[PDB]
């Protein structure tokens, strides 16, 4: 489609929701499109989401296949009715989304079923599930350019305690580590093979957003309209 | 495409009624349950369906949604195939996707296996699937194929299959009212509204008809002709 799409990469309270805000005010033809599965962090769709993200906290080793095949579907749902948004008929548009189809079976369910939370009956059956869902769409749903928001995973613990979700204070350094690493491993050095081949020649920008850019993000705006020329 | 719904309990005479009807003439195919592909969970062991009925308070969400998707998948394959090219073709369906949410899954959730976000999951996402990639696989007449329960457990057990030899008769009973409910007297209504108007064959198949399968032909040839 005219409408590129480009996709907002982290770690857990890295700087996404805080980022895509920052963009979503600029004047500026950008939509933002949400993670379903923050909008279950507080709709006949919120009701279930909310539900399986209470029970994900609960019994992790249940939930984690229920879960994660509901992540993904209220994804696929939501960006694919973002790309029908009034962008459509406007000059430069950009869909900007909070993480990825791809951040979702690789960096997070991957680290779900590694952590023996989903077994492997449960691993093969989401992973040909997923597979087949994003094979059955098309270039609808193809990435135009990544952007990754790489903070220290005690940057992200700092953020998650600032967050002051009381079901993610238990959330430990070193889960955040696990997470930081695999997400470096694909967008930086590039080293994880995804089965989605298009991913391995396509851009990505790296915003170190360690330091408080909250209200000092004039600087990133920029390294980020510059690198929207560039596709 | 005339697309044919081949609906009834477990062992009631699905498969081996629709077998006699594929050997019978050409531009007649027919796309069964994949009830072998759940039995040996691979990427197109992990018996998906004995795990199911081993602890469906754990697995029946886990299963009705693998069940589901992996039948439009072969559904859908199955009209790309080369029955397109021939006169008069008519596709057997071995069950439904209306089937696998309105009995099986329905079931389930009342009878406690599943809880009900695992529910109201399962419908969000059998809406969705069916809105979108299954816009095409819209039924043109259903054939039920009563048996009463207890026949079903005598099939069940003459069949062997190890997977549901532990299968007692509520349950069969449970699935026996809900196709009537659904086929006979017409009273489960569903969120695809068509489905009110669509033709139903009821064929008593309790009499045995592994080699007098002779009347039940003689009514569906009958059946597919107001079609
Ligand atoms: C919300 C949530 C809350 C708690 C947990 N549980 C854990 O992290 C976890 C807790 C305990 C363990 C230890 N297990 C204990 C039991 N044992 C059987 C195995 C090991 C392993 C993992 C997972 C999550 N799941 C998450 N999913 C996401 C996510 C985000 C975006 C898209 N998809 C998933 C982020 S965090
Ligand atoms: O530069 C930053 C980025 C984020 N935050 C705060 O840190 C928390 C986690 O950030 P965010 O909501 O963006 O989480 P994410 O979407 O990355 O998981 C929130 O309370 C933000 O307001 C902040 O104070 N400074
Ligand atoms: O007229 C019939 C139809 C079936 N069967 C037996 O019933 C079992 C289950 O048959 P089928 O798989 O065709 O039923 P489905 O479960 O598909 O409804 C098998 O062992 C068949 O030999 C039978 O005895 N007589
Ligand atoms: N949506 C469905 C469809 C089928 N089955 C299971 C019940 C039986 O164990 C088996 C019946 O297979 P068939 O009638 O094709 O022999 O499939 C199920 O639990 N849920």
């Amino acid at each position: 489609t005219r409408i590129k799409k480009i996709s907002i990469e982290g770690n857990i309270a890295a700087g996404k929701s805080t980022f895509v805000n920052i963009l979503k005010q600029l004047s500026e033809d950008w939509e933002v499109v949400p993670e379903p599965v923050a909008r279950w962090s507080n709709t006949m769709s919120q009701k279930n989401g909310g539900n399986v993200l209470q029970m994900m906290y609960e019994k992790p080793e249940r939930w984690s296949f229920t879960f994660q095949t509901y992540a993904c579907l209220s994804r696929i749902r939501a960006q694919l009715a973002s790309l029908n948004g009034k962008l459509k008929d406007a000059e430069k548009p950009v869909l900007f989304f909070e993480r990825s189809v791809y951040s979702d079976r690789y960096i997070f369910a991957s680290n779900l079923y590694e952590s023996e939370c989903m077994n492997e009956t449960e691993w093969t059956i989401y992973q040909d599930w997923h597979d087949w869902m994003n094979n059955q769409f098309g270039q609808s749903l193809e990435l135009d350019g990544i952007i990754y928001l790489q903070a220290t995973p005690e940057t992200c613990l700092h953020r998650i305690y600032l967050r002051g979700r009381n079901e993610e204070q238990g959330i430990p350094l070193e889960y955040l580590e696990k997470l930081h690493y695999k997400h470096e491993s694909w967008l930086l050095h590039r080293t994880l093979k995804t089965n989605f081949d298009y991913l391995q020649e396509v851009p990505i920008l790296t915003l170190d957003v360690n330091e408080d850019f909250k209200d000092k993000y004039e600087s990133l705006v920029e390294k980020v309209k510059e690198f929207l020329s560039t596709l």
